[PDB]
């Protein structure tokens, strides 16, 4: 039994990949992810120009997860485009390229240049509408009119299939509205749920201090804290976007957690915090653990249980 | 060394109380909370008429916290009003009464009747604008115009100091807007951050099933899952509402967790999931643990460290 699957006109060895931002900023990182057992990889969310990001310390991990306010430190779109066009070995695994411009104009500028490379190489766009860490720039997809504008403009400028990295929602009306916006756009083929849970605050009791420097300690949460939130979002969008794929991200540390994401509706399963903490060896463990659970239950394929979470 | 507080023209032996909805639905529950070592208690969020609530199972707890879709089961406003008027022993500790009408009109109706009892007995109103569990009724305070309408109408009909139970926010723009709305209302004297993190989904791997029945398994999250979110909201409103009090709620299992809430700016500290799981004995443990931390640090009173969380220069 193997975990191999086909999606978006690509073949994947297994459903696992890094979450955008983790182990994917430099050529070294991307080569490392390519050499790993992951089924795919995605590059760091990029901007038109290189960015240093927010002041350090800006990432901290704990038993229950992580907090981060990286601030989109990246080598610039030129680099990630070059990686996609010239450097990536597509015979190894598919590549997603994540973009996170600070305005609709910036995103449009990037996708116009990405298009010919997508046409030639098959690199897949993930449009990030959910960065919670750039000062003065609220999560785009928490403003539904802004979200619609970004998707309209990117659809028109790109003209090719793409996906969207979504923020977590906490309100049924918001699930309804967000999914309806997404469903207006036929080029949106996948929806990644979720980005970090925005603007949490970790405080150290001994020092009586916040643990990260940017934004007075406020940063996005990942890891064990966010699994039920992530599952809810995966399932909410799986139910509301029956003609799109949903990729799960949030709180994956084990094959069992991945199994839950897939039950909720996930096609691909992304790994952030756990990968940052454990390193790329995690992918062989996750694959082994998922296959074991499948064998115990008598499942031979992912399709047998994807989206099949039972209600009472 | 002491945990005493004096706020809202009441005296509290310590900052601890139940979170609304936990151990506070029946007369038995309220007497139990009164008999505990808590500094105060709050009654179950009530509606004009009694409610059975959502179908069971509707609460489940786990090592990292809880999920619930109770659906506002309650004995009705008449009962909680009678409790505040006739039954509560105010000599023991202060009482808060939580209301969660399903419309602005329902809340207005209740506060009109609560006002003379608040005036006579000193019961304190907590207006719940953040229930995430009634089908078809989104969290009021996620709609800022609705929030303003509720606060305007309740302020005018009630005319007395009250507080607001707020949902968690995750966006700096939302902290800014929500606090600005609250600051328009001088009768809002306290802000309780936070209600449960809405519409999470817990799935059991073995049975491949959601663990609660209502709303296809979607329910509010509490407990360890939500502590950093709760601290963020407490501190965000503490910073933005310098002329109000902030009450902390979310993820408190220990004196250390309470200490963090207080550093973030909390006056009172409410306990939900951990109280549901451990029972009212938790209050003596939290008091002992908080006093131990204070002793180790040389803090003599809560005011010496409330809101004093340090940021990195
Ligand atoms: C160090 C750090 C950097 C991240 N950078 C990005 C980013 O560039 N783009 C993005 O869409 N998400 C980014 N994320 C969010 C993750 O992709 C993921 O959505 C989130 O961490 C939740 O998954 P987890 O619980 O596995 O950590 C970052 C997360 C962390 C921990
Ligand atoms: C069983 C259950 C019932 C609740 N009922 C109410 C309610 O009636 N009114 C309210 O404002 N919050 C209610 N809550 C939310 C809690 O007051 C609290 O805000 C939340 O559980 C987070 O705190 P915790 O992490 O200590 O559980 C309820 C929570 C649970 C666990
Ligand atoms: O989309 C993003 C951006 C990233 C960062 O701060 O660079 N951090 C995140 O958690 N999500
Ligand atoms: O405000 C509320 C209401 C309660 C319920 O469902 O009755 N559950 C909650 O988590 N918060």
């Amino acid at each position: 039994m193997c975990l191999k699957l086909n999606l978006l006109d690509h073949v994947f060895a297994n459903p696992f990949m890094n979450a955008a931002g983790v182990l994917c900023s430099t050529e070294e990182d991307l080569r490392c992810m390519t050499a790993s057992s992951s089924g795919a990889l995605v590059s760091k969310s990029c901007t038109s120009a290189p960015r240093d990001g927010n002041p350090e310390p800006r990432y901290m991990a704990f038993p229950l997860g992580s907090i981060n306010s990286m601030g989109l430190p990246n080598l610039g779109f030129d680099f990630y485009l070059k990686y996609a066009s010239d450097l990536h070995d597509y015979s190894k695994k598919p590549l997603f390229l994540s973009i996170s411009g600070l305005s609709v104009e910036e995103n449009v500028a990037m996708v116009r240049r990405l298009a010919p490379v997508a046409q030639e190489k098959g690199v897949l766009l993930e449009l990030n509408l959910s960065c919670p860490n750039v000062p003065g720039k609220p999560q785009v997809a928490y403003d539904f009119e802004a979200m619609r504008t970004y998707l309209q403009q990117v659809s028109l400028a790109y003209g090719l299939p793409f996906g969207v990295k979504m923020p977590p929602y906490f309100d049924i009306a918001h699930f309804d509205t967000a999914a309806a916006v997404l469903n207006e756009f036929p080029l949106v083929k996948f929806v990644t749920c979720v980005n970090s849970v925005g603007n949490g605050l970790v405080i150290d009791a001994e020092s009586e201090s916040v643990v990260i420097k940017p934004k007075q300690g406020f940063g996005g949460l990942g890891g064990k804290y966010i699994l039920p939130t992530a599952l809810a979002n995966v399932n909410a969008f799986y139910r509301r976007c029956p003609d799109k794929l949903v990729f799960g991200c949030g709180g994956v540390y084990s094959g069992e957690d991945a199994f839950l994401h897939i039950l909720a509706g996930a096609s691909m399963v992304q790994v952030g915090t756990a990968l940052q903490e454990e390193g790329p060896g995690i992918f062989t463990r996750l694959e082994d653990e998922l296959l074991e659970i499948m064998a115990r239950k008598g499942y031979r394929t992912l399709e047998e249980f994807r989206g099949r979470v039972k209600t009472i």
